[PDB]
């Protein structure tokens, strides 16, 4: 009952830090997570959220989705077959996700019985003392304790939640943790956000609909994917439309209520109404901080609810650290793998390292997909006096072939122009999340736009675009955009 | 007629060095080419042999090809339709494919008319004098002159051309040239040769055979692929295997016959017998200086029949260059343009700059495809005192659901141990050439392996593999192999 380190969450960042702690340090290691295997009640379980109910399954599903494009595609390149008889079995790719995730859960099981010194509690985690985590029956701090873990480390790693919007009928939708599990394909589908989630769900829904099917996309503001390269961010919403999806911008549901055939009437602000057969929320997540009772040993939280860190993911607590989702900035998965790493390695290993959150390669697997590192070009032209924007954007022979002439490629650098140096990539386009994974590297080696441009193309690939691009297509000077400079 | 530039070969390297030569640098620049768009009697064009019967047009058929394998993978993600309604219709593949080439020869002309000073000039460029080109109506040095031009300087850029070995029944094979234009896909294809034409073809043709159609592809040699990672030689033998490519190691056409029915009769060294409908040799390129007539000049050729060049492509002739294939060194489009933009960059702008033919990404468009960048672990074993390997080899978890459980991807990176600097990366599975590409820039930035394990991975890809490997699988010590 005594450890070195005790782990409040059994995903992307705990399961890092634990294994690292014993396997690396031969530290002694507790870590506690709500359930052993994905789904309801709890649907992170072991493994995490990326694993049990997000970037793990939802890949598999996008995949699935693919494969609409791909049979229509086909035909380009001389493929025949009975159109008439395709049919998409949601229920199958539901099934062989769960096989999948399953197999998952299944592996971390046995890295805890095979591990020395790394052990596995089921149930709730909570601070009774700033040494001493609690392992209850239940999220209830009244519920039965299975366990009293006494910590010379507490890492919290609990991650993040769909947030709900407090609106009449909200009882009626679901999150992305139901969407994994509907027993049915929607037929109509309205995906609220305008986040990643949303965008992928529409685009997984869009290919699983049963005939005469629709998704609608609804965002409250003007234009999807805030945080995205702009360019991106209109071709996208060009790129779903032209695939069937009907992105409602500027539209937020007031409320919802059941019809009487069981499909949802949603009323948005506007007035306007869209009966569906699910309403996916997809506005947000949130921290998991409120079962933990940080009141208890005064951990301190955020004006927006995330845990207090700083760069070595400290606490204001000595021998209390936060990593991951709970710490509300990038809700990435390698991101809390990196963080957990860092603590470890830093606490255990005498070897003090922070986690870069600069220059982060991550992706949107909308079809098509988005792959992106670093600044988009407004934020770049704030903190730089001169921003040059390299832009190559056209569809690529084989969309002309296969009929898709919407599948326009967009590939953008945005460099500080006073040397060269590459502040952000940003690509949109079959192939885009592995085209960006090498250009993170080569951020961190801070390359320059000649570094690119002097590479030799791999040809034919949509990558060679980015070592194809010698002249600025724009510029920013003191935040203006213009086409030349001075 | 006088030019600053006179470029034989309208292809890759020849279009870059006389557009560059036009228009960075405003020169008078004359370009020859034997065809102005794509196919027989001469195949290569306008454009070059990428465009009219390379890189391009095959790119656009394993893209084909790919779909058979797209089409049962969509099962195990629920797809449903009618099997036995599935054709696969070659014709419409080579239409699509001549109507893109030809789009892209069509374009070429096109920058020609409206690029000043970049003449286009259509026959059989050749070296009357150390300052002339003539241009002639055929191959042959006695058929009419077209054109004769003065050239302060002259590009040599007429590529290469497939090796065709001198067996009996030879006259019963065909190139990659003739595969562009089969009317009909094979039943039965032999594809001969073990290297990137030869295992592409392959591929293609693997997804295009009409029903009970079988391809076989044979080597001389005990592993195909080499000069490409070993692992990934061995693998890729496997998974051609495991999608139906027979692959025949230690096995070389000794003649060739036909049957009364049409189909080839193939017998091996071995003595060994198979029946095909098209036979394909692809057992190597070599480079198109016949026809150039370079003993009216003197120009060095190899015994191979190569333009020698230095680093600066230039020639033992002042004045007179080569670049791209034609100089039997890396036989990549990429290359070619590289090598042209640095001549055009040194001769015409005195901005002295020679192509590092070194840590070139490149790809294999296999089933599934090859990306590789800079150097195999023997070849660095040789050069290094010490040399690591990183290796991630497993079936992603999208092909245990697709039921291609045989689609392994390998990531490996090779290292300078003594101080972590990334030699080589050679990728194996469906994204590679995609992922290699800024693998390229990150060894040209001389990216150590901490420089990849301290980025944070892109999840859930292939390419993350790269950034997840933290310790050696095995060394080289002085050349040895050590666990
Ligand atoms: C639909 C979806 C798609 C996503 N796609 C991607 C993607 O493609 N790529 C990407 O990088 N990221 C993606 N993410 C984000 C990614 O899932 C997270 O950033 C990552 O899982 C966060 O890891 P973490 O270690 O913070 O916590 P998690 O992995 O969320 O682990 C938290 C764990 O803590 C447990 N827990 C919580 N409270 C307690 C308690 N009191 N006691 C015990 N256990 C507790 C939970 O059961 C859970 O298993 C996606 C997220 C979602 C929801
Ligand atoms: C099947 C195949 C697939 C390939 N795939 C790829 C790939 O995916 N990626 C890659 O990078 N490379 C690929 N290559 C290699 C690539 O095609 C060559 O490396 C590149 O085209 C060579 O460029 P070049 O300038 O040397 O000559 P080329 O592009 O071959 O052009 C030479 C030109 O000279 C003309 N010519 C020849 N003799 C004369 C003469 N006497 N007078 C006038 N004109 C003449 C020809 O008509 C031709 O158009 C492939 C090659 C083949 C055959
Ligand atoms: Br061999
Ligand atoms: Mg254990
Ligand atoms: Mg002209």
């Amino acid at each position: 009952k005594a450890f070195d380190l005790v782990v409040i969450g059994a995903g992307s960042g705990g399961l890092e830090a634990g294994w690292n702690a014993a396997t690396l340090y031969g530290k002694r290691v507790a870590v506690v997570d709500v359930q052993t295997s994905h789904g309801p009640p709890f649907y992170a379980a072991l493994g995490g959220t990326c694993v049990n109910v997000g970037c793990v399954p939802k890949k598999l599903m996008v995949t699935g989705a693919q494969y609409m494009d791909h049979l229509r595609e086909s035909a380009g390149f001389g493929w025949e077959f009975d159109g008439s008889s395709v049919k998409a079995n949601w229920k199958k790719l539901i099934a062989a996700k769960n096989e999948a995730v399953l197999d998952i859960n299944k592996s971390y099981e046995g890295m805890f019985n095979d591990t020395e010194g790394l052990d596995f509690f089921l149930g709730w985690g909570s601070l009774e003392s700033k040494n001493v985590v609690v392992v209850r029956e239940t999220a209830d701090p009244k519920s039965a304790v299975k366990e009293r873990l006494q910590a010379d480390h507490i890492l919290l790693a609990t991650g993040s939640w769909p947030q709900m919007p407090a609106i009449p009928g909200i009882e009626h939708c679901i999150s992305s943790n139901e969407a994994f599990y509907l027993p049915e394909p929607p037929r109509r589908v309205l995906t609220v956000g305008g986040g990643f989630i949303s965008v992928e769900f529409a685009g997984i829904f869009n290919a699983y609909k049963p005939p005469g099917g629709k998704v609608t996309l609804c965002y409250r503001n003007n234009l999807i994917l805030r945080g995205f390269d702009e360019t991106i961010r209109e071709e996208v919403t060009k790129q779903l439309t032209a695939n069937g999806i009907e992105i409602m911008t500027n539209e937020n549901p007031a409320k919802v209520s059941l019809n009487t055939d069981g499909s949802k009437h949603v009323t948005f602000e506007s007035g306007k109404t869209l009966d569906v057969d699910v309403v996916m929320m997809a506005i947000g997540r949130i921290p998991r901080t409120n079962d933990l009772q940080l009141g208890n040993v005064g951990v301190k939280l955020t004006p927006k609810g995330g845990v207090q860190v700083d760069e070595f993911s400290r606490t204001n607590v000595p021998n209390i650290y936060a990593i991951g989702d709970i710490t509300d900035r990038l809700m990435l998965t390698p991101v809390a793998i990196n963080e957990g790493a860092a603590l470890v390695d830093t606490v255990f290993g005498n070897k003090p390292r922070k986690t870069d959150h600069t220059r982060v390669a991550s992706a949107v697997f909308s079809i098509p997909p988005i792959g992106t590192c670093g600044l988009i070009e407004e934020v770049a032209a704030k903190e730089f006096e001169k921003v040059a924007v390299y832009m190559s954007s056209f569809t690529p022979l084989m969309h002309n072939i296969s009929g898709s002439k919407y599948k326009k490629f967009v590939a953008k650098i945005v460099t500080n122009h006073s040397d060269g140096t590459v502040l952000g990539v940003h690509l949109l386009g079959d192939g885009a999340p592995e085209i960006i994974q090498a250009v993170g590297v080569c951020l961190r080696l801070n390359a320059k736009i000649s570094d690119f441009y002097n590479t030799i193309g791999v040809h034919p690939t949509s990558a060679e675009e980015l070592c194809s691009m010698r002249t600025p297509s724009y510029y920013y000077v003191k935040g203006e955009k213009m086409e030349k400079l001075p």
